[PDB]
């Protein structure tokens, strides 16, 4: 105790300079590893012991109701320092750190899973080669697969471009699958107690934290989208979006959202601001599905505000449906919120998207 | 002589299989090195000695009136085996071979240019470090620069992607410049005879063959462009280009050629044929300026035939003006040729392009 | 506790084959890291607290009266399997493992020594470059030096011969200093 206190009195550090989004992204990794990593699975064991005690049943293994997300390196509302480059960077770093924490879990598993009793299904899944140390086999495969992707992200972090290894990890399903297979045989083969121990903990952490570690959320003001789309329209000679009434903006937006011909000029010269709005959607689009939890629109006032980001994301090339959320943060916007969403849900195109 | 004849009677090789565009591209490199490499510069010396003898003047050093080009791996008219991938490949290979022949010239120069007498301008150009072996310096720099680009293309030929070295050679100006500097000082400093020897030969070969070795020409039938642009238009719901009369095709083509908004769908699914037409223009566009001499349109019958390739090239992203040439190869097309070009030159847009 | 016991009932391993001197050398590393690594220094703190309490003085920092040695991969009396090759090997492996444990100690030190107040002598020893994070400097230098020798022994363990890095560690004086 005296050592630990002394450390604090003498260990003085004081930022001299403004931290950066990466630094702040790093503090969240520190919270994740010093507390959430153990905390979540314990929360899930207690909750489960209580369900069964008081109600008579335990939630199924596949059900992990908690997920952590971060706005660090994702929120640019009012912050010029959070550039598309920073987000790209932070997106990578999270993946690097998940590899770091997942390796510590996998090592443990590689040594404690010495069980040789396995199921037809599991044996099949390995069939020979490692059919004399089955569970260990699948944990050793994952270990390499994690070590490979780690190596790749430390290069990308460094600024080097080099093709990605065959066993590059991008989705949680890639960690889930093998881990879940071991669990199943251990239960089936009488090793329940071992299955429900550290495997269960890693299982739950995959779905709670997974590949990206902590999904990020992107956030930009509505105004910034209006300017990017205004500069675009004037360049194409179509008109000036930030002058058109709201019915015209929706008209233009629904027409283009349904259009099959692109709109974003291939080699264009926008202004710094607009380019940032455009590059950020390219990061979202470029990033593996499930890295980004949602696009938040601070200062959302009308239905065209939401439709605007769906247009930009479409132009950025995105293959999945990204949750867009208006942020009403004024008395009138709150007051008008309901009106704004009933119009949005009355647009058949929006409703099915 | 008996050895050499015997070789031919016993050295039997017989293709078992149809040669490939790369093979045919290779025979042209064989012609270039076993005969054109020495042949061109000799032709230029004799022509020059004759000008001065009979007329009283020699053409200036900067004037090399001969250039060699090849259709090998460039002509796909009627040939499905000449794919955009092959052309990409052959384009690289030529660069590799020019590096090969240019190194043999540069080695010679690195050892024979031991002159130490140089001009302010040339000394400035090196200024210290190698100011005690000036001409040799500039030839040693070029040697590394060539060796670097060689290394890079042998990787790309192999299918590996890795950033390009700082001294990657892409233009003839990069070989010309230093070489011409040496020539100038040697003339200035009294070493005319040495300047007009192997340096002159390499000088002339740079402009005659240069970086690409032999520029290629691309050739596709007009019909193929009409189909690609027809499939495109139907996908966008605009109409069907291969049904529109010729005045409509030009209308559509001039509108789009002047348009600032793209037309080619970002992630499209065309048919094999169309994709080939589209990918080939991407190679042209992707290739360094001066690699491709012209786009030839076999079976050109109307003004929209020429305008069609200018549209596709525009869509492929090209920064320079590519010479497009109609190929009239039928009695009526020959008969109509003049009419076809007077209309084309009456289009103000075409005339300035 | 139930998890831990279950592990033992189900985690069955049984040598099928005679262990080897390397294996036995490895069990001694396991004893060293799971118990001697913490055990020795604690023994030394308690012994020191007692000296001063009961007698009035503490032994000097430079006096470490305990040393551990092993006969594993060293004893060939009656054992044909302990060849000069094995000993060579085990000698290397120990060095590899010390690098492993010493890195864990050095990492801790690299982060906790953020002190900037230093002596003429110590500042001199770094003089500029890292004279704005002195103790950290010297721990970072050692970190590289350890990482270099680690790299070299993992190659030698592997059977590869390659010259030794400039900061190869061979003596305790190099860590002590
Ligand atoms: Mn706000
Ligand atoms: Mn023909």
């Amino acid at each position: 105790l005296r050592q630990l206190i002394a450390q604090s009195w003498h260990t003085d550090e004081i930022r001299k300079l403004r931290p950066s989004p990466v630094d702040e992204a790093k503090w969240g990794f520190a919270v994740v590893e010093n507390s959430l990593w153990q905390g979540v699975p314990n929360y899930l064991r207690e909750l489960n012991e209580q369900l069964e005690e008081n109600l008579g049943y335990k939630l199924p293994v596949e059900f992990v109701p908690v997920r952590f997300t971060s706005w660090m390196g994702g929120d640019r509302d009012g912050n010029p320092n959070v550039t598309a480059d920073i987000t790209r960077h932070v997106l990578l770093l999270s993946r690097w750190k998940a590899t770091d924490l997942f390796l510590k879990d996998i090592q443990v598993l590689v040594s404690e899973l010495s069980m040789v009793e396995a199921t037809p299904e599991l044996l099949a899944l390995v069939g020979e080669e490692g059919a004399a140390e089955p569970y260990r086999y699948l944990m050793k495969n994952l270990r390499s697969r994690l070590m490979a992707t780690q190596a790749w992200l430390e290069a990308r972090l460094k600024g080097e471009e080099l093709p990605k290894p065959e066993g590059l990890l991008t989705q949680n399903e890639e960690l889930w699958e093998p881990l879940y297979a071991c669990y199943q045989s251990l239960q089936a083969c009488g090793m329940g107690i071992i299955a429900n121990g550290d495997l269960l903990d890693t299982l739950r952490r995959v779905k709670c934290f997974g590949v990206p570690l902590v999904r990020i959320d992107i956030r930009q003001e509505s105004t910034r989208h209006t300017e990017a789309l205004g500069e675009l329209t004037r360049y194409l000679g179509i008109g000036d979006y930030e002058s058109w009434s709201e019915a015209d903006k929706q008209a233009f937006l629904i027409r283009e959202l349904n259009s099959k011909r692109p709109l974003l000029p291939r080699n264009w010269q926008p202004s710094a601001e607009t380019r940032e709005v455009l590059d950020t959607c390219q990061v979202i689009a470029e990033a593996p599905q499930g890295s980004i939890a949602a696009y938040v629109i601070s200062m959302a006032k009308t239905p065209s505000d939401v439709l605007a980001v769906h247009l930009l994301l479409k132009e950025a090339g995105i293959g999945f449906a990204m949750p867009v959320a208006p942020l009403f943060e004024t008395l009138d916007d709150l007051n008008n919120a309901n009106d704004v969403m009933t119009q949005l849900l009355n647009i058949d195109w929006y409703r099915g998207l």
